[PDB]
Parts: C-alpha cells; structure tokens; sequence
DNA sequence: AGGTAGACTCGGAC
DNA sequence: GTCCGAGCTA
C-alpha cells in the first residue's frame, strides 16, 4: 500500500479497535518483528494495553496504546483485517492481536516485507523507524523551500532525493514517476541541477499527485512503458534510475 | 567526517 | 535463474 492507502486504513481500521484491550498476541513471521528484537517481549508488553488511538506517519501506522506505541510498515502487501476468533485465518496471516471482546487484528503479507516495532509512547518518535522521518508531504513542513536545501546539497538524481525518507515521509516509486512526469522533469536529473521554478513546481505536483490520491489507471507513465504518452503520444519508456523500475516520457520530461 | 552505494529481505512472476 | 523494491553497513 501507498501512502493514500495507508491513510485509508488509519481511517478505517481505527473504530474497528478503539477501546479494546489486548488479551493476547500471536506470533507465525518473527521477522516482521524488529523491536523489542525478541518476539517474546514484543508480545507479552502488549497484554492488557487497550487501545487509544491510530495515526499515520509517512507509511507507517502508529497503534497508540494505553503505555507503548506500536510502529507498523505494511510495505508492497501487508494488510490488517479485523475478524472474529471463531474462524480461519486467512493465508500468509503473521501477526495476530486478540481482544478481550473476542475480536482479532490480523496482519497478512504474502511478502513477508513488513515491519513492527514497539516503544513507550514517549520514546516512539525518537527511535527507529520513525526517527528522522521527513515531514509529511501534505504538512506545511514539506515545503519548496525545505526540498530545494536538500536538492542543492547532494549530487544524487532527483528521483533518488525524492526517495530518500529523510527528505519526505513516504512518497512512494509510483507517486515519484507520476510528480515528476506532471512536473516535466527526467527522473535522472541531477537533483542539484533543478532550478528554483522546477523545484517549486515538483512541490506542487508532489503535493497534488499524493493529495489527489488520498481524497480518493489515471496514470500518465507508471507502468505504461511502450504505450503512447497520454499527453503527447511517445512510447513511454522504463530504465533503471536510483535502483528503480523508472517510467518516464521522454519528449515530455527534460 | 558523513554522505553515499551497496547489501538485504521475500515469493510471485517470468 | 533471474527479476523486483522500502527503508543497516562500508
Ligand atoms: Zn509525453
């Protein structure tokens, strides 16, 4: 799931939790558990915790519980479902939280690429993953003034600072490919060569694409390589930049 | 020094 | 076999 998605699932996953408390917590992939390490400790801290609140920090989700904070990325296809005890799990199901009410939160990830982490509330933002996360891209904390330090300070391409967390909080390889197609930008830019009027608009079309997104095939470049640009008909075409499938067009980017 | 490329994980799809 | 990709180590 996108950033937009991930606040679908804060919005709606929310009511279907608030003010239950945990009775128990069922580990299958020790993995997606990062901290405490040990899925042990992880388990047994949030027993009895009752649930407060969910928010959303890039594409992480924090569960906000009555002492800890539970850090969650669902990464290409982690899920969360909430279903009565009384029936099967669905398949690739990793992480399981049982209620008191005899309802569970599921975690699902044919991937096995997410991630949890567990901290005392206070500790949650100053600790990884959130630790040194970007502002939010829709937050006025993101602003073209905020992008164009980053841009003139490295010498990565201006897909890769798009990328980078540290810049913004998660701004996903789709939402990057469509912002700078809207923006007229080649994906392999030097990002430091990006001038004031491209890096003012590249904030805008960030904003808009991921904003557009989450009030919500409109696709101008993202996986339509060899079919014709919908603004101007070149077959559009797919390289690697920053490690990445990268879809641009390239009469409409410069 | 510290920014940067690299490595790393997973399994569905070729 | 090789491909893919979000967010600790030199
Ligand atoms: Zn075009």
């Amino acid at each position: 799931p996108e950033l937009p998605e991930v606040e679908t699932i804060r919005r709606t996953l929310l009511p279907l939790i608030v003010g239950k408390t945990i009775e128990d917590v069922r580990i299958f992939w020790p993995n997606i558990i990062r901290h405490p390490r040990d899925s042990e400790a992880f388990a047994a801290r949030m027993i009895g915790q009752t649930v407060r609140g969910l928010e959303r920090r890039g594409k992480f989700l924090k569960f906000l519980l009555d002492r800890d904070a539970l850090i969650s990325h669902l990464r290409m296809e982690g899920r969360y479902a909430v279903a009565s005890a009384l029936e099967p799990l669905e398949p690739h199901t990793h992480v399981v939280f049982c209620f008191t009410d005899g309802s569970e939160l599921r975690y699902r990830d044919v991937r096995k690429a997410g991630t949890m982490h567990v901290y005392a509330k206070e500790e949650a933002d100053r600790r990884p993953p959130l630790a040194e996360l970007g502002p939010e891209p829709l937050s006025p904390a993101f602003s073209p003034a905020v992008l164009a330090e980053r841009a003139v300070k490295t010498k990565r391409s201006v897909k890769a600072l798009l990328l980078d967390c540290t810049v913004v909080a998660g701004f996903g390889n789709i939402y990057v490919d469509e912002s700078l197609f809207r923006a007229g930008i080649l994906p392999g830019r030097p990002a430091a060569s990006l001038s004031s009027k491209e890096i003012e608009r590249l904030h805008e079309e960030m904003v808009a694409t991921i904003g557009e997104a989450v009030m919500k095939h409109h696709l101008y470049v993202y996986g339509r390589q060899g079919n014709p640009c919908k603004r101007c008909g070149t077959p559009i075409e797919k390289t690697v930049v920053a490690g990445r499938g990268t879809h641009y067009c390239p009469r409409c980017q410069r």
